[PDB]
């Protein structure tokens, strides 16, 4: 059992974790909030079954992600804690992040404050520059994959579409956030980690406006429009120039004009001094808002307070 013996711990996850509560799902399967019985610590577990239809590809997806996750050692990437295997289900365990940037947008039904967008953007950017420095590409940067964790850190999540080498040429990502060069690859081309810089630019707008541009058209049309049309920009003139320029820089259409994530780490938007408690306060005000939600037991965003139950 080659990859099994190599990549997994032998323990039975069922004896290690309890209070599993679903906090997300996708084709892979589902992600869960859980409690590590050994130290009374909360963790996140992504269960990936490989029996459903055809074990084959699901199993390959599992191994690739485990191997990818094993390589990450940066504070702005989700911390991987190991994996277990039981009944055709791989349990990938990770540190727990109580919410994504997207959940934040859903709880307040309002864009984030600019200082908060800067703090979220900066953290995700650091993670991208780290991934890029090792020639990897995330390929699915969006508010839903930027996670918050206490006491107050921003971490990149969901490496299910990631590439371990640049240049890359696969059609992958989430339509509205995909860079033109990735869509162009739809024919036969290649692209950089710069595509993540583009996706980050779209995410910045999503954090400022709750949705990415083109969210009002179907996926196929958006794809055609991203490629063949001008670049979107923040629509309100009220955001500072630093933010405005940061976003327009990320959204340069031709890779060559787009800066690398490393260069962006020196951008004024990201370097402008901000209170040291921004993320922490953002999380606290979010937890507080969720507690006031009407009919909480039935509101999906209650997951933000799972660690209290
Ligand atoms: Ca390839």
């Amino acid at each position: 059992d080659p990859d099994v013996a190599e990549l997994f711990f032998k323990d039975d996850p069922e004896k290690l974790f309890s209070d599993l509560r679903e906090i997300g799902h996708g084709s892979f399967g589902a992600v869960y909030f859980a409690r590590d019985v050994r130290n009374s610590e909360v963790v996140a577990i992504k269960k990936m079954s490989y029996s459903g239809k055809q074990s084959n590809e699901k199993w390959q997806d599992i191994i690739k992600e485990v191997r990818f996750l094993q390589k990450l050692r940066h504070p702005n990437t989700i911390q991987y804690r190991g994996c277990y295997l039981r009944e055709h289900t791989a349990w990938l365990v990770m540190e727990y992040c109580l919410g994504s940037a997207s959940d934040l947008l859903e709880v307040h039904k309002k864009p984030l404050q600019e200082v908060e967008i800067a703090a979220v953007t900066h953290g995700a950017l650091q993670g991208l520059a780290y991934l890029h420095s090792h020639n990897m590409i995330h390929r699915d940067v969006k508010a839903g994959n930027i996670l918050l964790s206490e006491p107050g850190l921003v971490k990149l999540g969901d490496f299910g579409s990631a590439s371990i080498m640049a240049p890359a040429n696969s059609f992958v990502g989430t339509p509205y956030w995909m860079a033109p060069e990735v869509i162009l690859a739809m024919d036969e081309g290649q692209y950089d980690g710069k595509v993540d810089v583009w996706s980050l630019g779209i995410t910045c707008i999503e954090l400022a406006e709750r949705k990415p541009p083109l969210f009002n058209m179907n996926a196929m049309s958006a794809l055609y429009h991203i490629a063949q049309n001008e670049s979107p920009a923040l629509q309100s003139g009220h955001w500072s120039e630093y933010f405005r320029n940061f976003v327009d820089s990320c959204l340069q259409k031709i890779p060559q004009d787009r800066p690398t994530s490393e260069v962006l780490l020196k951008h004024r938007f990201v370097l402008r001094e901000r209170p040291p408690t921004v993320i922490m306060d953002l999380i606290q005000r979010t937890k507080d808002a969720v507690r006031e939600l009407d009919n909480l037991q039935y509101r999906k965003m209650k997951k933000i307070l799972f660690q209290e139950a």
